Formats: C-alpha cells, sequence, structure tokens
C-alpha cells in the first residue's frame, strides 16, 4: 500500500482552518508539528486537528537553532511543547519534528536524550520547497509547489513537508491531493503504534 | 532538468589549478567562494576561474565567526572581498557563501543588511564533509568523499559543498563528476540572472 | 595463523551492551580499555565484558593529556583504574592503552615507570577513525569505517582501534567481523601470558 | 620483474660495516636512511655506503615526533641532515624516510613543504618488526626476523624496513638476502631519476 504522509510545520496559523476544511472534503488525514507559542494562541485549531483525525506532534518552543542543538535544549522544548498540547487534546504525543531537520543539529548525545525521554523523530522524504515562494502571488506559487511534491513522489512511503503558516502551501494542497491520489497514494496521519524510522541520521531508535 | 552546482570554498589555493584543469577537461562549471587573503595571494588563480566559465563569489576576509556574526562584520567583509575580486575580474559579484554556514550566524539583523546591500546568500544542500577526511590515504579519502556526494544527489538541484584547498577534495572531483553525470546532472555554475534561493533560514529575499 | 585484536576505547557506554551481544553472536573476543569514571558508572558492563571472554584493560581516569603526560600522572591513573576494575572482576589487569596513543606522550621517564610498575602498553596498528564519522547517517559512516579496517588488514596480527562510545562504531563491527574473517582472521582478546609488544616507541619492554 | 629495496634506518652504527660487508658479499645494493648525529659520528661509514653503490638518504636530525611533525620542523631537519651528507658524498639526496612513518605525522601542509623544498618521501611495504627482538639472543632473533620479511614478499617491488643499529637485524640479512633471491627478487638500491611513490598517504607528488 502506497501511503502519503502530509505533514505541516510551524502551526497553527491563520490558514490552518482553511486547510482543515480542504483536507476533510478529501477524507484525508495529516500530521501537524506545532510550535509552542502557536499552541498557546490557537488552542481551538489544535483541538480541531486532533478531533478531525490528524496526528498532532511537536516542533519545539523556540524554533531557535542555537538553543535546540548547540545549547542542547531540544528534548526540554519538546517536553514543554508536549505539555501544552496534552492540556488540549488529553494525550502526550511522542513524535517530534526537529526544526531545520535533524542533520547535523541532533548529535549523538541529543539523539540519546530523545530515545531516553520516549520521543520519536521524523524528518521527511520530500521538501515541497514552499518557503521559496513566500510573499508571491499565491495562485501561481501553489501550483509550482504541487509540482515540487508530485514529481518526487516515488517510493511507497512518503513523508511530505509543508508549512500551513504560508498561504501558497495551503493553496497547493488541493492540487497535491489529486495527483497523489492518482499515482495510487493514500493520505494517512502518523500513527504512534505504526511507527517506522524516517530520519536523516538513519537512526532506527527514533 | 537536473543541475549540480559544485561549489568550492576557502580558495584559491595550491591545488586549485589542478581542480581547474579537471573541470575544463570534463567541460564542467562550478562556483568559487573566496577568502580575500587568498584573493590577494593568488590573483592569477582568481582571474583564471572567472575566465574559464566559473562563478566567483565571496567567502569573507577573516573567516572568523566572532567578527562576522557576533560583531556583525559580515556585510563589510563581503564587500571588501567584493572589491578585491572586482579589481581582478571587472565584476562585482553579489553571491556570498557564509563561513560555517548562515545558520545560526546570519541573524535577522545581518540578513536585513545583506538584502539592503544587494548581496545574495548561498548555503548548500549537500555537505561533502571533504575537509574532515584528512587523516587517511588521499585516494581512499577521495573515494569516501565522492560516495557521500554521489549518494545524496537526489534533488533536481544540488548545491554541493566542497573546499578546493584540500588534496582529498580535488582528488575526489573526478569520481564525483562521473557519477552525477550517470545520474543525469549537468555541472552548470551559478548565474546571477537565474538566482533561486538556497539558505537554512528559508529566507527567499537572499 | 592470523589474529585480529579488536580494541574498544573510552567505554563502557550506552552502546556497549549492544556491542557485547554482537560479539557473542559471532563467537568473537575483544579488548576493552576503560576510563575510570565510566567504570564507576557502568560497573555491570565491565563485569559482562570480562565474564564473556574479553580482556578488560585500562585507559586512565581523566583521559587528560596534560595530567597524564606533561604532569606524569600516567602510571598513577592507570593504577587507580586497575584498582577500580579489580574490585569488579577479581584480577588486576596489566595492559594499558594510552589516551591519544603513546606517541609522543609516553616519554622515557614515564616509559621507565610503566615498566617498573609491571604495566604493559598497547597502541595499535590500525586506526578505524570511527569517532570522526559523527556527522553522517550512521549506516553510512559504519560502512566507511568498515571499509577503513577491512582495507588495512594485511599483517598476521592487527590491533584495530575503535571506540564503543559511538553509535557508528558499534554499527561498523558486524561488517568488520564478516570481512576480516573472509580474509582468514580470527578475533581473539588480548592474553596476558601471550604478550607481544605493540607500541609507537618500539619499546619491547612494554 | 623482481626488485627488493632493503632500507636501513637510524644509522650508521656498530654493525653497519658488518652489514656493508654482507651486502658486498652477495652483490646486493641497498638504501640507508641516516640520522644527523650518526652522520657526524660515522663519516667513514657514510662515505663507504655511498662508495659501494647503495643509496644514502636522510632520516632527520632529532628523530623526534613532536619537533618533526607537531612543531613542523620536518623539512628543516631533512635539509640540515641533507647538508651533512652532501659534505661527505658530494651530492644532495632527495629521498627522505620519515621517522615513525608519514602517517599521520606528515599532514597536508608539511607534504607541500616537502614537495616544494624538492624532497621525496618513502615509507615501506614490509615491516621487519626487528625491534621486537632487541636484547634477545641474536641467533634466534635474526632467524625470526628473516621470516617476517620473506613471508610477506609477494609484490613485484618491496621496500623493506630494517634497522642496522640492531645486531639481530644485521644477522637476519644473510637469510633474507637469498630468501628473496629464490622468489626471484633482485636487490637494487634506490635511484632518484627512477623514483616511484611508496608512501602511506599515497601522495604521488612524493
Ligand atoms: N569548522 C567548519 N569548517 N565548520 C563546518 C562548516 C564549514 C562551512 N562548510 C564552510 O565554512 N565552508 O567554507
Ligand atoms: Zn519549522
Ligand atoms: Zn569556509
Ligand atoms: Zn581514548
Ligand atoms: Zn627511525
Amino acid at each position: 500500500r502506497k501511503v502519503a504522509y502530509l505533514t505541516f510545520d510551524d502551526g497553527p496559523g491563520k490558514y490552518t482552518a482553511e486547510l482543515l476544511n480542504t483536507l476533510k472534503q478529501h477524507d484525508a488525514k495529516a500530521t501537524f508539528f506545532l510550535i509552542g507559542a502557536n499552541v498557546k494562541e490557537f488552542p481551538d485549531l489544535v483541538k480541531r486537528e486532533n478531533a478531525e483525525g490528524h496526528y498532532v506532534g511537536m516542533h519545539s518552543m523556540t524554533h531557535n537553532f542555537a538553543k535546540l542543538y548547540k545549547n542542547g535544549e531540544y528534548v526540554n522544548e519538546m517536553k514543554e511543547d508536549q505539555g501544552l498540547i496534552a492540556n488540549i487534546i488529553g494525550k502526550s504525543p511522542k513524535l517530534t519534528r526537529p526544526p531545520y531537520g535533524s542533520m547535523p543539529g541532533l548529535n549523538e548525545g541529543l539523539r540519546n536524550k530523545v530515545v531516553e525521554g520516549g520521543f520519536k523523530v521524523w524528518d521527511w522524504t520530500i521538501d515541497s520547497l514552499d518557503w521559496r515562494y513566500n510573499k508571491m502571488p499565491v495562485d501561481a506559487a501553489a501550483a509550482q509547489i504541487a509540482q515540487n511534491v508530485l514529481t518526487n513522489a516515488t517510493k511507497p512511503q512518503e513523508v511530505i513537508l509543508m508549512h500551513d503558516i504560508h498561504p501558497q502551501s495551503v493553496a497547493a494542497v488541493p492540487a497535491i491531493l489529486k495527483g497523489l491520489k492518482e499515482k495510487g497514494y493514500e493520505f494517512e496521519a502518523y500513527h504512534e503504534e505504526s511507527h517506522f524510522p524516517v530520519n536523516f541520521w538513519h537512526d532506527n531508535r527514533m
């Protein structure tokens, strides 16, 4: 079975509800990796993401490279971001998404602390590259991002990276949902029991 | 449609002429990010890079993290570097490659300055790790450096980070050239007219 | 009659148990040079190395060059390390493995004191370089590290230097085991009564 | 095609005239790498070595790892040793043999200085392991030593590392000298305009 894991970073944002509506019409499940401050400011959308069948994961508190990796705060920020989400959805997620991917920031020491604290790490297999088209005419941008994604969809499992804080990304998800559904894909959320490694370190403990 | 951008950093140096011959024999173009100290010491090598169809960009004066980022000399140092390079080749190139990468050093202050100065910032999407392989037989090191590069070229555009100031790096270039070619890359150089963003801050202004 | 002596340094550590299993699966015996702080923290791992047919040697307390050599605490530290290990496994090992190798730390005075104290000193005849491969996917590093050891085993007795305190290192050992055994090596531990000299000073009193 | 390049280090010494007699007795030609202070002390042996058709090359002034490599004095000591030898044999040898081998002592920087100062660098392809048997019965010691050597002789050219300051090494030579004539080998000395690379770095500028 060819599965497509849509993943969404740095949320929630002002386009998130738009996106949740779009995904529901297509009976598509997804994963969100939320930043701490956005959880505080959008508790509703967070509750809604869970309620509508999507996995809710963490993406830290600061999204600051020096704190997370150089100063080794990764696991602490994931844990605090875990609390905020637990307070809303009533369960403590295990799946983290490292800001800026895990390579090279998540060294051998921190990778131990992630395993030792119960967390999994998921990077991705596809960069939609949606940030390139920021502040550009949404329509044209989005269809380009769909190209970025659709034409790299090759292997049975695919973990796609998108940012639902950007309009062109959210706008792209329509056209990505059609073309992937074509090539035999299914759009599921990440399931914690069904975990399989997807990380730049090929580190199978996460 | 696939294009690989070999980029060589910290040069020019005593191996740089050898690399220039290898590039020319294979009809391949690359990009060089130079430390001004070497611009001065090897001005003929700078002049030849530009003359053989390669891009000549800046990589600062001091290559000192503290001066560049903590003290905020990045844009200064890149313009000094720019001036020196112009005197030799007649162009004031706009592309900068930050020492130690942009993340975490190029903060938002400097990033604004970069844009207000009309400069451009390239990081990389493939790290050859070439300079680390310096405690082994050069040919064996070059094999492992090619292997790194060859097995990470997946995207239609790869910005491969190397350093022309180490023997194992230049020795690695032929295997690299041959491999990517079988995978379908061309080895164009950077063109300023065709700039597409490549940093770690996902800042598509630079 | 060819014999590979796998040696692991700076342990025990969080991957030592996994490595201990993997040795067991292949009936291979090895040698562990331990740091005193680690000996104190993982006492049961020490016991398990010993109880499984491995030689348990010393690698100082501080792994601090200036304290060991410029200050001459080498024999002191290896003696305290010996004391700590004996309390666990019942025997006072004699063999030490110098942090940073013996050249040039183990000066003549210290080499004399080594011999006066009944200690033996081993450096190695093959550097895996394993610990340098900590910025790449762990499988990939492990394959390069295997390649290193395999392509350098040519002498009837080879002492391979590794570190069991790194994931890529422990991941390299299976491919190292298979390979050397293709080349007809068997994997013994160090044996006190069968001591032969292996050091950079060519001092056959050690 | 058969060639065996016997090389002897750290000379001249007490047994060098014996060795020189042994080689002459077998029409064998060899290579000596001389330490500076031994050249000062044994001018006749140095003179005699050149006069009888063997190559005379340098092996440094101090034979000191930290001065040569860490403090970067290698080339200076080789040039100084070179002067001493020129003052006796009326030419300046190009071939140096690094104390302790070139790996990892001779880094990329020092390998440039050696290239630039006009010097070549020969390691070896066979370690006699002669130093193991020091202060042991010269008879048995030598026989073992011929064995280590003869055993690993299989490639068209061999560069054997021996030490003519040791009695067992010298005594071993008769047994080696036609252990190798049968296998085919002929015993030539090194000649500069016939130079081919034999170095642990596989650096072919050397
Ligand atoms: N100490 C270091 N080299 N830092 C690691 C990254 C260096 C960066 N690729 C660079 O400066 N390239 O020129
Ligand atoms: Zn993010
Ligand atoms: Zn640099
Ligand atoms: Zn160590
Ligand atoms: Zn020597």
